[PDB]
């Protein structure tokens, strides 16, 4: 297999099906990855994770760069081997979750100082250590180090740290390709920035497809702005990027979020939410979210979809499920995460042989009509 | 197969091995129980507790009572079908946890009131009662219930209570008989009391032999005495039970408390101790327990046992477990546990082989020897 490649089977508007190919596996477009935070898909096996349909998970550096350590993860063979995954592994930069979790932090030109959030040790992020740490890691897929712009955000700070992720983003590269082992093995992909401004936007691609990336992400959305706003955004934003490379919607989200943004061009998401909710007690179906902790579903012995292919369908009930959430058991955040998972992988497959097919716009329609009746 | 059928196959001194038939399947002994306390052994879904070697689990009906309630398990189809296990299961009476775990409780030679240590509202255990509730979840071996005897006790209170156990393993007795599908398909043992007095604990093998019963559990050990007034009370009571029918130890044990037990004629056994270690950190291998959170087990890339089959040894290291659980991470809880109940398993196996050979005692030597260098 190469390094990395990109093919698109079929289309349909600004939909795309198709694939790519990296050294560890292939992965089918649009994808869903499950989020594996400090080396585990929380309460799954690895062999449980592939079992669902999944071709590819996301490690998050910050994290990892905490607990266990990422010159330990080295140390110990790198995080495939460590957490017994084999297959793709996508790391972020890290420089989000220093935002949203770190305290103490210093921001410059440089890069971000911070204390963790687990014991108030001080560490940094930069460019250059972003990718040093991805490397370490044994990541397939690296994330450009970027600067974060909250929602909302005037023009002048969007421009701004729009402007800094820019030049991250050729640090981020040049550090890349300066080690042979990673720009040989690895793919780099850049984030576009510039909050709800469609000039903003343009000047980011611009930017990035000069640089060149193996893939985009569309960076600052889902935080905060809603499903309308997020659709108007990526209306404009998508068509900016190189059409013959993969689209990224970074921490997306949910089934109809996932949906819209395909009939909008994105080819990758991750998101939290399967696994999150699924442990909380939220289990997704085709007659939308259920929360399994209700009384009503005491004594029902139905599984929790009823068309659903994953083993916790086969084999158990609602009731039971209800049981052992409401208990506090383990083995309920277990089936809850293999069925949630399995759902969004069993989503993916629908969307991708709906384009396939040509028949994507009416798959959506009638997946909305349902799972919002 | 039968309803219940025990059968020995080799013997060496007190020591047997041989199996239990019943209708849902066949348990060899000398066996040990994995606990699935509310419907779950916790953190393993059913298929890998029995991948690990296990033949028969424990319920806990205290537990099971309170939550989901024992009604409802009936209506749901009962405890084999509900929770996913379809192999022999064994029932206490709820009698010790109502002593242990519960409060504002009123006994009497009837049976005893009590309050839910989770919501304070009011139940009622008896030995009529506990023998309908274990019939209601499906348990396939019935245990009567019995007023446990507190250590230590005095000679005059271990007699009251002994015999007032002996009262109440006959209404359970009569209790199991008169209901046609539980007497036709289940089996009911009954339990020595007696504390450390031989007189009394002869007393008591006496009645309930006199009221026959398809095995016999020795009650009131494990519960502060210490292992060598344990295997000393073992020395001259198991020989007092019937030698055609199995012997129980409830609630052992540690693996050298099980050789020992083995040695002097048990049969039989069940402990959190694999599990609710597990959790908590514990691993046991042939050389002693292992506490995976301690710092030297930080880089370790050896499995957590070095000759153990158990599918977590085949593919983690004792570095990626020690992560997980200083993390608190549902799959710490998950592999522990796994191996925890396989190492039990393939301590059982080694018995049993050992004794069809003739080399039990050598055995025990080299477990010992090791275990505790
Ligand atoms: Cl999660
Ligand atoms: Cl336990
Ligand atoms: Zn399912
Ligand atoms: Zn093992």
């Amino acid at each position: 297999r190469p390094r990395f490649s990109f093919s698109i089977a079929a289309r349909e508007g600004k939909a795309r099906t198709g694939t790519i190919e990296m050294k560890r596996g292939v992965i089918r477009t649009p994808a869903f990855m499950p989020v594996g935070t400090a080396a585990t898909v929380k309460a799954l096996k690895p062999e449980t994770v592939r079992a669902t349909g999944a071709d590819i998970i996301l490690g998050n550096t910050y994290h990892l760069m905490l607990r266990p350590g990422a010159e330990r993860i080295a140390k110990l063979g790198g995080l495939h081997s460590f957490m017994g995954w084999d297959r793709p592994i996508l790391t972020d930069s890290g420089g989000y979750q220093v935002m949203s979790l770190s305290s103490l932090t210093k921001q410059s030109e440089e890069g971000v100082t911070f204390k963790s959030h687990l014991d108030g040790s001080r560490h940094m992020l930069s460019p250059e250590r972003s990718i040093e740490i991805q490397h370490l890691l044994g990541s397939d897929i690296v994330m450009a180090f970027d600067e974060s712009t909250p929602y909302p955000a005037t023009p002048s700070r969007a421009a701004s740290s729009m402007e800094r992720s820019m030049r991250w983003a050729k640090r981020s590269r040049d550090a890349f390709d300066s080690r042979k082992e990673q720009a040989e093995n690895a793919a780099l992909f850049g984030i576009q920035q510039g909050s709800v401004f469609e000039n903003l936007r343009q000047q980011s691609a611009d930017a990035l497809a000069e640089i060149g990336f193996d893939g985009y992400a569309v960076g600052g959305l889902a935080v905060g702005e809603g499903q309308d706003e997020m659709f108007r955004v990526l209306d404009f934003s998508v068509p900016m990027l190189p059409d013959d490379k993969p689209h990224y919607l970074m921490g997306v989200g949910k089934p109809d979020d996932i949906v819209g943004a395909v009939e909008r061009g994105i080819d990758m998401f991750d998101s939290v939410l399967p696994t999150r909710s699924g442990r909380n007690g939220q289990a997704f179906t085709w007659d939308g979210p259920i929360n399994i902790r209700n009384a009503r579903f005491s004594e029902d012995l139905k599984p929790l979809d009823s068309e659903c292919c994953c083993a916790v369908c086969q084999k158990w009930s609602r009731a039971y499920i209800h049981h052992l959430i409401r208990a506090g058991e383990i083995l309920g955040a277990m089936l809850m995460t293999e069925h949630n998972i399995a759902f969004y992988q069993q989503l993916m497959q629908k969307i991708r042989d709906s384009i396939s097919e040509g028949r994507f716009s009416q798959f959506a329609q009638d997946f909305r009509a349902r799972y919002f009746a």
